[PDB]
DNA sequence: ATTATGACGCT
């Protein structure tokens, strides 16, 4: 009882730029705007492939991941915003731009984990503390959630059931207590609505957020309620929203581990992990999977909200699929002096604007047929930010792959260039 | 012939 930790000492929200690449095109350009559209790379394969879908397009069926020749029959209205082309390569310079302006606007609220291009971690639990100071016991008015849901509300139209959920809650809630994790979330809910307000107000991108104690729950709560909606994610709120909740639902279990966790022991639900022993868990799954899923599935989870605001490597890639494999001397060169081209100028910048310089390259080739995506994975030392030395480098650390007799064999469907171990400057 | 990334764990 009183010695069970519940993971309620922390707030935490997980923000998300809604389709992001779509809203980054259809800034730019207002006929986008309100429309089916979705975002594509390369055109000449059945159309592109589809990487970002706007939610009105996504009303038809249509997806990431999808041919847009395949989009457009399902949404023959649909618009398409492509993805910048430089030096025959997809260059996704506009939405890391974008992404910046997002993630620098959210680290004046509070410390942020750049998760991806366009989802970070906020650490709100000192801010919390500081705005329920500045309350001095003032209620929380519901004007003050206008997009937040509290999932599991109401118990006992769509706007309305929203309202009424918030009522509850709200009706619920103590605020004499500057210490009951509740309170604590709904004061991270309000200023994750203004976090929100300003994202919108000073970039015209909205997002969805979710806040509850820890990352893996504001995640799961972020997509509970999409697109431009708030999650509230509460301790209480665990078990009865686990009950039903699919295990490849949770970040990290959606691949082999989530499978096996389901095949072994006999479970669909994250809930049903409460019946098994920690040790029990570890036995399956090993010592660090086991502790995490037996915390996890009781809404308790450690993963700090680690303060790193920019990407921890630059890197490029091209896959070279079917009959486009590179199969000569000259072709693998020229790729990879495009491929050191465009992560040269990316460098500098990162250079410039951070101040910091790689020191390690990394070249990373698959080859047709092979099963893996990673055929090959070797580092060298990156001296200077020179495209052609970056490129010769790859070249002779990867050229003892070629097992011709000029030719290239086998041929490359994969080339991949990283720059790595940051050291400030 | 989803492709372009990017974080992190394991050994
Ligand atoms: N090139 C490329 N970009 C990707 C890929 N997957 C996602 N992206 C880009 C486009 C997305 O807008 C952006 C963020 O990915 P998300 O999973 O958050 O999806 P998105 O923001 O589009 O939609 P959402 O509103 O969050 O459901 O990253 C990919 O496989 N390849
Ligand atoms: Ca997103
Ligand atoms: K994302």
């Amino acid at each position: 009882g009183p010695h069970m930790a519940t993971g309620q000492d922390r707030v935490v929200a997980l923000v998300d730029m809604d389709c992001f690449f779509v809203q980054v095109e259809q800034r730019q350009n207002p006929h986008l705007r309100n429309k089916p559209c979705a975002v594509v790379q390369y055109k000449s394969w059945k159309g592109g492939g589809i990487i970002a879908v706007s939610y009105e397009a996504r009303a038809f069926g249509v997806t990431r991941s999808m041919w847009a020749d395949d989009a457009k029959k399902l949404c023959p209205d649909l618009l398409l915003a492509q993805v910048r082309e430089s030096r025959g390569k997809a260059n996704l310079t506009k939405y890391r731009e974008a992404s910046v302006e997002v993630m620098e606007i959210m680290s004046r609220f509070a410390v942020i984990e750049r998760a991806s291009i366009d989802e970070a971690y906020v650490d709100l639990t000192s801010a919390v503390q500081e705005r329920l100071q500045k309350l001095q016991g003032q209620p929380i008015s519901a004007d003050l959630l206008p997009s937040t849901y509290i999932e599991g509300l109401p118990q006992g139209q769509k706007e309305g059931m929203r309202k009424q959920g918030l009522f509850q809650w709200l009706d619920s809630l103590q605020i004499d207590n500057l210490t009951s994790p509740d309170l604590q979330l709904t004061v991270g809910a309000v200023i994750v609505e203004e976090m929100r307000a300003a994202i919108e107000r000073e970039t015209g991108f909205q997002c969805s957020a979710g806040i509850s104690h820890n990352k893996v729950l504001a995640k799961l709560a972020c997509g509970l309620n999409k697109p431009n909606r708030q999650t509230l994610v509460s301790h209480g709120s665990v078990p009865q929203l686990f009950s039903q909740m699919p295990i490849r639902k949770i970040r990290s279990l959606g691949g082999k581990l989530g499978a096996s966790v389901i095949e072994i022991l006999g479970i669909e639900y994250m809930g049903e992990l409460t019946q098994f022993t920690e040790s029990q868990l570890q036995s399956h799954f090993g010592e660090k999977n086991g502790s995490w899923l037996y915390a996890m599935c009781r809404g308790i989870e450690h993963d700090p909200v680690k303060p790193r605001q920019l990407p921890k490597t630059i890197g490029c890639s091209k896959n070279f699929p079917g009959k486009t494999a590179l199969a000569t001397r000259e072709q693998v060169q020229w790729w990879l002096l495009q491929l050191a081209q465009e992560l040269e100028e990316r460098l500098t910048k990162d250079r410039n604007d951070n101040d910091r310089v790689a020191t390690q390259l990394v070249v990373s080739i698959r080859v047709q047929g092979d099963k893996r995506l990673s055929s090959l994975r070797r580092c060298c030392a990156l001296t200077r930010y020179d495209a052609h030395k970056m490129s010769h480098d790859a070249f002779t650390v990867i050229k003892n792959c070629n097992t011709s007799g000029t030719e290239w064999s086998p041929p490359l469907t994969m080339l991949f260039l990283c720059a790595t171990k940051f050291s400030a400057s």
